[PDB]
Formats: structure tokens, sequence, C-alpha cells
């Protein structure tokens, strides 16, 4: 309910940059604003509200790295979020293209960015529940001489709540185990998967699986790979347990990321 109105005749829809979870994706600008243009499926009700509560919730909150939620535009039958446009895309994609040459000093400020973004999320009782490499996005790329990275966590789009179990399991491994069948304790897990994803240059484990695999992995409850670092490791492994409220807090992990 609270969230801007945005008016159709404020926005502009330029160039599709792809498909999203009930939505296709792009780029416009807002009077001018660079921005995104997320128009929802056309859908069943309440997941036209799970898509209003996200922007609502994400209009409340404010962090250097999450990205902006400027409103929703009604424009007839259509529903559409309007949300800051953030330069250099997905970190998933982006690190795919360079992988190989991204040192791991450049891995562990993202990683600390992205702990500091979910600490103020844990500390306002916030669920995101779409922590994964192509919601995190990249401002600045930080590779070059006296530079550094600068990434914004984008909002979760359509909530976890309402998705169908095909695409909860489509979301194995950043999806949490406790959700396949709501807590912050859910985003320690996607974070820790995040991580993962990151380590291994933009391919999380478990992505060449089908989704019955990838359900009976979680079913068995195997434990995800770690990464050859032994103190990250230790942390993506506490992160990646079964058990939600073993998982460390936010204020831990950011502490473990800052002395690394
Ligand atoms: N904030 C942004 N800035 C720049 N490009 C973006 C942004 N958000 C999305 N994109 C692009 O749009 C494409 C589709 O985005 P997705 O994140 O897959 O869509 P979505 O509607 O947010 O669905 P999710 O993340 O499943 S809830 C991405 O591959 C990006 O290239
Ligand atoms: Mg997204």
């Amino acid at each position: 309910l609270s969230f801007h109105r945005v008016d159709q005749k404020e926005i502009t829809q330029l160039s599709h940059l792809g498909q999203g979870t009930r939505t296709n994706v792009y780029e416009g600008r807002l009077r001018e604003l660079r921005v995104v243009l997320k128009v929802l499926d056309p859908s069943h009700h309440d997941i036209a509200l799970a898509f209003y509560e996200t922007a609502s919730l994400m209009s409340q909150v404010s962090h250097t790295h999450l990205a902006f939620v400027h409103g929703v535009c009604v424009r007839g039958p259509e529903n559409i979020m309007v949300t800051e446009y953030v330069e250099h895309g997905p970190l998933d994609v982006w690190l795919r293209r360079e992988r190989g040459h991204v040192p791991m000093a450049w891995k562990m400020v993202v990683a600390q960015q992205l702990a500091s973004a979910l600490s103020y999320l844990e500390n306002k009782n916030l669920v995101h529940g779409n922590v994964c490499g192509r919601n995190i996005l990249l401002a600045r790329l930080g590779l070059a001489e006296g530079t550094s990275p600068f990434i914004k966590l984008s909002d979760p789009g359509v909530g976890l709540g309402a998705l169908s179990r095909e695409e909860r399991v489509e979301r194995i491994p950043w999806l949490a185990p406790e959700c396949l069948p709501l807590s912050t304790a859910m985003d320690k897990w996607g974070f820790g998967a995040t991580l993962l994803e990151i380590c291994f240059d933009g391919e999380a484990p478990l992505q060449s699986r089908s989704p019955s695999e990838k359900e009976h992995f979680y079913q068995r409850q195997h434990r995800l790979p770690e990464p050859s670092c032994p103190q990250l490791a230790t942390l993506t492994s506490q992160c990646l347990t079964y058990e939600p409220t073993q998982r460390p807090s936010f204020r831990t992990i950011l502490r473990d990321l800052t002395r690394l």
C-alpha cells in the first residue's frame, strides 16, 4: 500500500534487457533518471500484491549498497516496478565474462559490501529472499589501479512466499533449504551460496543439474562445496548449514570478512 505511484507519462521504455521471475525487464528513463522497468506478466492478483509488497518494503529502506526503488507504475492492466539502473549490470554475468582475471582481494571487497547491506536488513528485520549473483549489480568495476568495486543489491522482485514450488527449486542453491516445503535466517544461506558463486567466477554449484536433482540434493541434505581458502570455507560452511538457527549473525559474518 505504501509505495509511490509513478505516472506512465513520467516513464520512457527503451530496450528489452531480459526476462525475470514473472517479468520482462527494460531499460528506461524516469522524468531524467536512468531506470529499469520491471513489467509484471499477466498475473493472479496475489502475485501483483506480492510485487507491490516488495516495492513498498524497498521504498522504506536505505543503504549505500541497496539499489533504489522509485515506485510502481500502473498503466491500464500493467504493473511496472521502476528501479535504479546500475551501470555495469549483474555480477554473475560480469564475472563469467572476466573469469581468471578477478583477484581474491576484489571478491572480498564485494563480499564485505553485500554483508554490510544484509546486516542492515537483519537489523530492520526485513527478509530479502533473493540474494544471488544476478541480483548483485556493479556500479563501479574497481579493476583499475587505485580503484575499488562498488555493488548494489537489487530488490527481491515477486516475494518468495508467492512463488511456486517449481520456481523455488529453480532458485537452488541460493534458496535456503527450510524454504523448499520467512525469516531473515534464509538470507544467511543465500549469502553463503552467493559467496560460493563469486569464488567460482559466477558459476554456482548445482546449476548444470536438473530441477529434480537439485531437489534431491536438499532432500539428502548434502553439503555444498567449499572454497580452497579455509577461513572463507569456514564462513561459507557456517552460512550453508541446514539448521537455520546455527547460521551466524551478519554482525559476526561482517566481522570475519573484515579480517579477510
Ligand atoms: N537494476 C538493474 N540495472 C541494470 N540492469 C538490470 C537491473 N535489474 C535487472 N537488470 C537487467 O535485466 C535482466 C533481467 O533481470 P532479472 O534480475 O533477471 O529480472 P527480475 O525481474 O529482477 O527477476 P528476479 O531477479 O528473478 S526477482 C538482467 O539480466 C539484467 O541485465
Ligand atoms: Mg533481479
